C-alpha cells in the first residue's frame, strides 16, 4: 500500500515535471529506476532539477498564494545532506540571510532531508523562523498572542524571553534520535526589523510599532510525486495587508486600531465614523512606507492582485488548470477594489502543493 | 409529477410554519384539506398567516442577507387580490410609500398572486422599483450601466430618459394575457432622495452624487411551500457599503473614486499611497452621515455585522441550523474587522427562500 501511492505519484509527477521541463523522452527510463529503487528501498530520491521543479509547481498551486506569478523564479536550497543539528541550525541562518538579501528579498526554499518511513530526520517547531513571542499571564498581554503556545513551550526548555512586544522567538527544532528539540537564539545581526512610520503624520511613531523584513513560514509540508518533505521553510516578501491589517490589527494579535485612531487624531466612539476603517488605511499606508523607506522589498495589495491577473492569463496561454481559494485571495482591505473579488476559482487541491502538517507542541 | 412536488413541499412547509406558531395541532386537519385541494385544483391557498410567516422564514433562510436579525418584524402585504395593471401599480406605488414611511424605513414585502401551471399572472421587469436608468452609445456612459439592457427595453416601449445621471426608470411589468409589458413614470414625490456630502470636506458637494433611500428588489421569486411567487417586491434599508463601495465605487457602475480622490485632496497616482482605499472611507463616510443628516434609514457595516452575530446566536437558542454565504456576508471594506470573516458558514438552500429568475428582457 505503501510503495503503491508512493509509485502513483511518481509516475505522475514524473511525467507532468519532465513534461515542463521538456524533457519528456527520458520519463520512461526514469520511471524505469525510480520503480526498481522503490521496490528495493522503499522510497526514491529526486534529482536536483525534479526537486527544484516540483518546490516551484508547489508555489504555483498553491490556492491561497496572491504572489504565484513569480513561481518560476523560486531560488532552491538543497540541504538534504544534513545530518546534525549543527548543519540544520546553519542552513536556517544562511537561508534567512540569503533570502533577506539586504533588504531585496528573494523568494527561496531550503529543503531538507524528507519523511522515511513517516519517521522525521528533522522536525522545526517555528511557524516562522523570525517571529515574536507571546506572553498571557494574569491579566498581562505581552507580544504576539499567536505565538503565546509555542512560547511557553520554548520558556519550557530553558529559554526566557525579555518580555518585550517584540522578543524574537529563537529557532526551535528536533533531530530523529532526540526526546526534546534544541533552540538556539537568533543573531540580532541576520534579522531586518522596519520601524513602523507614517509618511504625513509624525506622531504615528509614538505607537513605537515594528515588524520584521521577511515572513519565512517553516511548518508547511511540501509534498512532491509522494515525497513528504515536512521540514522545508519557504518564504516570499510580505503584502502590506498581511502586516497592516492583520497583524496589527486583529483583537488577537497586536490589536492596534484604537491606539492608530488616537494618534491620527480621529475619535474611535462611533460606528458610522468608520474609525476602524479609516484607522486601517492610515496603519496600512505607514506598513508600506516604512518598509519601502528602508529599502526592504513589499508588494501593496493592488499590485500584487494586479500581477495575480497576469498569473491567471499565463495559466491560461499555458493551458495549465488554474485553481484557488477566494477566500484567501481576496485582500483583508478595499477587497472589492480587486478583479479577484469578482470572479470565482476553483479550490481543487493538486500536488506538489504545501500542507498544513500536526504542531509537536500544543 | 407537478402535483407531487407541490404536496411535499407542502406537506414540509405547514408543519415547520405551524411548529413555530405553536399550532402543530392544527397540522393533520389543515394537511388534509391542503391535499384534497391540490387533488382537485392542481395547487393550493396559504392563509395570511402562512403566507406572512412564511415570506419571514424566506428572508430567515437568505445565505447572503446580513440584516435577517429582523426577519420577523417584516411587514408582509397581501396582495394576491390583484388583477388588473392599475391595482399592480398602486400595490407598487403604495409599498414604496409604506416602505419610505417619510425615512424611517419599514422592510416590507408585498406579495402578488403566485404562478398556476407556472404561468405568471404578474412579470415585474425592474431589478428594484427605484433604480437609476443606464446609456452606453458611442463612447457616452451615462448614468447606471447596470441599468443598460432594462433601459434600452424601456426605451423600446416609447419611454425616455433625461439622460441625467440619475434618470428613474419607470415601474415596468407585464400582465398575464399581454403581449407587451405596460410602464408608469414615478411619481417624484414617493422617492426619497439623499444628496451625499461629506461631514467635514465641504469640496466633496462638487461631485455632485446622490443616491435614493429605498432598495426595493423587485425581480426575485418567494418560494414558499411548493408555491411560486414570482412576483413579490421587498426592502429592508440599505448597508452604507452599497451605496459607497459598490453602486458609486465599482468601475463598472459609477466609478467615482478617482473623482473622490481630487475632492479629497489626495493624488491618484500609486498604488502604494492606497488612495482608493482611502476614497472608499472618505465616500463610504460620506453615505452614512448622509442619509443620517436627512433622516433617512441606513446602517454601517460593523452595526450590521454585530447584528448578524445576534442572529447567528438567536439561531442555536431556537435550535436552528444556521446558514449562510460566506463570500456575500463580508463587507467590502474591512471585512476583517468583522466576525464574520473569522469564521465559516454552511451555504445549503432551505426553503422557503428567495430565488434569482430569469430575465424577461435581454
Ligand atoms: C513573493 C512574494 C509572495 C507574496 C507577496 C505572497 C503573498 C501571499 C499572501 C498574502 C498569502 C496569504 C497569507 C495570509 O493570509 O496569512 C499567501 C499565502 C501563501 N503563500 Fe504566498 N506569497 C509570496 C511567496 C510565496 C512563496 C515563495 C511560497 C512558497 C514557495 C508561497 C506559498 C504560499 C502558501 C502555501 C500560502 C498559504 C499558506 C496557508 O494556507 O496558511 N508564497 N501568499
Ligand atoms: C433590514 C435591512 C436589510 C439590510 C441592511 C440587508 C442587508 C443586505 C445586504 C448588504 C445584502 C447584500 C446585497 C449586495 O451585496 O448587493 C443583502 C442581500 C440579501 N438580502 Fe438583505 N438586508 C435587509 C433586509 C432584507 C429583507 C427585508 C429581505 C427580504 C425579505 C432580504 C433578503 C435579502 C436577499 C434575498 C439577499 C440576497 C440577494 C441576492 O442573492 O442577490 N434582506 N441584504
Ligand atoms: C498557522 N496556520 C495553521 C494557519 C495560518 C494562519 C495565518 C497565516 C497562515 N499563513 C500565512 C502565510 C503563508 C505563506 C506566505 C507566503 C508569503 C507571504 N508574504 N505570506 C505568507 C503568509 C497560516
Ligand atoms: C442582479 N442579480 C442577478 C445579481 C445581483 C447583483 C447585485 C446585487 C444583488 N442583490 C442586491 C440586494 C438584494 C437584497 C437586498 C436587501 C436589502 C438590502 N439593503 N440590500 C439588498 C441588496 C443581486
Ligand atoms: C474562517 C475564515 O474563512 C478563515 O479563517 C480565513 C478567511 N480568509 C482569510 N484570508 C487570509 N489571507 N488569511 C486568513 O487567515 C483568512 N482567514
Ligand atoms: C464572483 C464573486 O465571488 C461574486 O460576484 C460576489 C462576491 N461577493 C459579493 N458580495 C456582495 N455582497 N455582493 C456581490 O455582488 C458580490 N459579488
Ligand atoms: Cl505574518
Ligand atoms: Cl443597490
Amino acid at each position: 500500500e505503501e510503495k503503491e501511492i508512493l509509485w502513483n505519484e511518481a509516475k505522475a509527477f514524473i511525467a507532468a515535471c519532465y513534461q515542463e521541463l521538456g524533457k519528456a523522452a527520458e520519463v520512461k527510463d526514469r520511471l524505469a529506476d525510480i520503480k526498481s529503487e522503490i521496490d528495493l528501498t522503499g522510497s526514491y530520491v529526486h534529482t536536483k532539477e525534479e526537486l527544484e521543479h516540483g518546490a516551484k509547481m508547489a508555489w504555483r498551486n498553491s490556492n491561497r498564494c496572491i504572489g504565484r506569478l513569480f513561481w518560476n523564479s523560486l531560488n532552491v536550497i538543497d540541504r538534504r545532506d544534513v545530518r546534525t543539528k549543527e548543519e540544520v541550525r546553519d542552513a536556517l541562518f544562511h537561508h534567512i540571510e540569503t533570502a533577506t538579501n539586504n533588504g531585496k528579498i528573494r523568494p527561496t526554499i531550503t529543503i531538507f532531508p524528507p519523511e522515511e518511513k513517516g519517521e522525521k530526520q528533522v522536525e522545526i517547531w517555528n511557524h516562522q523562523l523570525i517571529r515574536y513571542a507571546g506572553y498571557e499571564s494574569d491579566g498581562e498581554r505581552i507580544g504576539d498572542p499567536a505565538s503565546c503556545s509555542l512560547t511557553a513551550a520554548c520558556e519550557e526548555l530553558g529559554w526566557r524571553g525579555e518580555r518585550t512586544d517584540f522578543d524574537l522567538l529563537p529557532l526551535i527544532f528536533r533531530m530523529k534520535g532526540d526526546e526534546q528539540p534544541v533552540w538556539y537564539e537568533l543573531p540580532r545581526s541576520l534579522v531586518i526589523e522596519v520601524p513602523i512610520t507614517h509618511p504625513d503624520i509624525e506622531a504615528f511613531s509614538d505607537l513605537e510599532l515594528k515588524w520584521y523584513g521577511v515572513p519565512i513560514i517553516s511548518d508547511m509540508k511540501l509534498e512532491v510525486g509522494g515525497i513528504h518533505y515536512n521540514a522545508a521553510p519557504f518564504n516570499g516578501w510580505y503584502m502590506g495587508t498581511e502586516i497592516g491589517a492583520r497583524n496589527l490589527a486583529d483583537e488577537k494579535r497586536y490589536d492596534k486600531l484604537k491606539k492608530v485612531a488616537s494618534v491620527i487624531g480621529i475619535a474611535a466612539d462611533y460606528n458610522t465614523d468608520l474609525w476602524k476603517d479609516q484607522a486601517l488605511v492610515e496603519l496600512n499606508k505607514a506598513v508600506l512606507h516604512s518598509y519601502k523607506k528602508q529599502g526592504v522589498s513589499i508588494v501593496d495589495h493592488h499590485t500584487a492582485a494586479s500581477q495575480f491577473k497576469r498569473f491567471e492569463e499565463q495559466a491560461e496561454e499555458a493551458g495549465r488548470k488554474l485553481t484557488g481559494d477566494w477566500t484567501w485571495l481576496i485582500p483583508p482591505i478595499s477587497p472589492a477594489a480587486t478583479h479577484i473579488f469578482h470572479r470565482s476559482y476553483d479550490n481543487s487541491i493538486v500536488k506538489p502543493n504545501y500542507f498544513y502538517q500536526d504542531k509537536p507542541y500544543e
